[PDB]
């Protein structure tokens, strides 16, 4: 389609890990979901899926990016957008081409794009602590993350135009609904351990047991068998979206930086906020005045990042993702020179 050529040539090599996804940003003038949207979406051809029209389409996109906040750092358009470019490259493996079904891509891609509108740049802990009318809405569970898909559904179905979902039958379409709501609920900070655990115990565990006996078609025909199951399709599901979501550790140097600079600046500005207005400091690290990023890094890798994205590479295969992780987790080490 008619698309401007920076933004043409900053989505170039979109199917490659390597990608530029903060030109992309400089080029669309803070509008990367719409622009990588429209072309991810015709690429796994999901309007023909849905059975949706182009103009369904952008409309559904700007909708949505537009509730995404730019004052915000980190959680805005372009971590959606990147977050998007994590998870159709995950989808593009072999291992999850083999595993799930065109319906699970669908719902894959949509949740990445809807996981943070409408975010605030404060955590579900100072909604809580403040009293927000998101968390009194939520009842303190899952605010931020039950706010992201419920008011996405609001803003696509409400609308006639927005509505992706309207040619639909309503068994897909309730099976989608379900499969996207849970996708979106899985990144909630508290249920890692869970999401992480449940994949190593119900997958990679039993698929290393599947292994010892050969590479013979019978064999093969149970792990083709074990894997496809709705309950472990789900469980890839979450695994997925939650790797997609914190990518940003495993990518080029210059990339993975300024993401870093951009969360912890998010997080300053909370830390900032809870102490003028007298609420208790509940990420009391994340301090401007005494905070170190790369030790900060290194800290949040060791503990979410490394054991998660191990879980994940013994599954799909992903060389290019932990030679990465390795090379910025060295780079941090070295910024000390004390
Ligand atoms: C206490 C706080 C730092 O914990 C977090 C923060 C985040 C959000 N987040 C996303 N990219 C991040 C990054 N590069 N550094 C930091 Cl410090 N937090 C990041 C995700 C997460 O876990 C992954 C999933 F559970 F959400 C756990
Ligand atoms: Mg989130
Ligand atoms: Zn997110």
């Amino acid at each position: 389609d008619d698309v401007p050529p920076r933004i043409a040539r900053a989505m170039e090599n979109e199917e490659y890990w390597d990608f530029d996804i903060f030109e992309l940003e400089a080029a669309t003038h803070n509008r990367p979901l719409i622009y990588l949207g429209l072309k991810m979406f015709a690429r796994f051809g999901i309007c023909e899926f849905l059975h949706c029209s182009e103009s369904t389409l952008r409309s559904w996109l700007q909708i949505i990016e537009a509730n995404y906040h730019s004052s915000n750092p980190y959680h805005n358009s372009t971590h959606s957008a990147d977050v998007l470019h994590a998870t159709a490259y995950f989808l593009s493996k072999e291992r999850i081409k083999e595993t799930l079904d065109p319906i699970d891509e669908v719902a894959a891609l949509i949740a990445a794009t809807i996981h943070d509108v409408d975010h605030p740049g404060r955590t579900n802990s100072f909604l809580c602590n403040a009293g927000s009318e998101l968390a009194i809405l939520y009842n303190d569970t899952a605010v931020l993350e039950s706010h992201h898909a419920a008011l996405a559904f609001q803003l696509t179905t409400g609308d006639d135009k927005c509505n992706i979902f309207k040619n639909m039958e309503r068994n897909d379409y309730r099976t989608l609904r379900q499969g996207i709501i849970d996708m979106v609920l899985a990144t909630e900070m508290t249920k890692h351990f869970e999401h992480v655990n449940k994949f190593v115990n119900s997958i990679n565990k039993p698929l290393a047991t599947l292994e010892e006996n050969g590479e013979t078609d019978k064999n093969q025909e149970v792990i083709n068998t074990m894997l496809r199951t709705p309950e472990n399709r789900t469980l890839i599901k979450r695994m997925l979206i939650k790797c997609a979501d914190v990518s940003n550790p495993c990518r080029p140097l210059q990339y993975c930086i300024e993401w870093a600079a951009r969360i912890s600046e998010e997080y300053f500005s909370q830390t900032d906020e809870e102490k003028q207005q007298g609420l208790p400091v509940v990420m009391p690290v994340f301090d401007r005045n005494t905070c170190s990023i790369p030790k900060s890094q290194i800290s949040f890798i060791d503990y979410f990042i490394t054991d998660m994205f191990d879980a994940w590479d013994a599954f799909v295969d992903l060389p290019d993702l932990m030679q990465h992780l390795d090379n910025n987790f060295k780079y941090w080490k070295g910024l000390d020179e004390m």
